[PDB]
């Protein structure tokens, strides 16, 4: 992922199968001549796409170029959350399933896992980090807490990003609730918040198109997951 002064990113695609996927899902949603009005309100929750870019002097260098979700924030606190039951797509070998269920056997039980977290602390104006063994490390009993330290700047917890992440993912989960055409393997929710008195801008976008594929029921591993984090954003409210 290369971050562009212009606003946007420029993520590489992966090889193949995954990265041409992940194109043509782009390709697909942002069809000029789409009249298609899941997709038509799917965009909204996705980052906007603008098409496929490479090199002036090297055409087999290929990438997306997407909106950057963080750009309008100061100081942005980030979290990446993989959502669903599994995170194996229809099509995996024996050997992939075990390793995705292997990097984290509670997927089917949690139907989401933290892949990492940026957060800004205002006391000493700085960002720690969490990378994808600390959300792998939680369990039900530590799910809560886990998830709750994105939210905690150092002096209070933003109960206000907490409610518009619960807010905004509702209007996904709806989205979800009004569809059977799509399902999403491996796939995220990017979170942002500003860590910088009326910080109330909040982002939750989906991300991560590589195993998207189409289907004929509602996708019931994404949604579960969704009521998950839900609960748990729910419950933090509480704290
Ligand atoms: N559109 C975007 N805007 C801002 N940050 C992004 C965007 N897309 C990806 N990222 C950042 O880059 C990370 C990796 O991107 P992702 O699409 O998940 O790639 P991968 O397929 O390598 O997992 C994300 O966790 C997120 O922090
Ligand atoms: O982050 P880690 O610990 O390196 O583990 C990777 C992570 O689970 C990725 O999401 C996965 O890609 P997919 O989601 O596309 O399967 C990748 O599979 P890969 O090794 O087959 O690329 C794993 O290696
Ligand atoms: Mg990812
Ligand atoms: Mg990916």
């Amino acid at each position: 992922i290369l971050q562009h002064p212009d606003g946007t990113v420029l993520k590489q695609l992966q090889p193949p199968p995954r990265g041409p996927r992940e194109l043509e899902f782009y390709n697909m949603v942002y069809a000029a001549d789409c009249f298609d009005g899941v997709l038509l309100e799917l965009r909204k929750y996705l980052p906007k796409y603008y098409g496929i870019w490479s090199p002036p002097t090297a055409p087999n260098d290929l990438y997306l170029k997407l909106e950057d979700v963080t750009h309008k924030f100061n100081k942005p606190c980030i979290m990446d959350v993989k959502i669903g039951q599994k995170s194996y797509d229809p099509f995996a070998s024996s050997e992939k399933i075990q390793q995705q269920v292997s990097k984290y056997p509670l997927m089917e039980e949690i139907g989401f896992l933290v892949l990492g977290m940026r957060v800004y602390h205002v006391h000493s104006d700085s960002y720690e980090t969490e990378n994808q063994h600390y959300g792998r490390s939680l369990t039900k009993e530590t799910i809560k807490d886990g998830v709750s330290r994105f939210f905690h700047n150092g002096y209070c917890l933003r109960k206000d990003a907490v409610a518009a992440s619960i807010q905004k993912i509702e209007k996904i989960l709806q989205w979800f609730e009004n569809q059977k055409q799509l399902n999403f393997y491996a796939s995220s929710l990017l979170f942002v918040y500003e860590g910088s008195g009326s910080g109330g801008e909040v982002e939750v976008r989906m991300i991560d198109f590589a195993h998207v594929f189409p289907s004929n029921t509602i996708d019931e591993g994404y949604v579960y997951g969704l009521k998950h984090l839900i609960s748990v954003l729910r419950s933090i409210l509480d704290n």
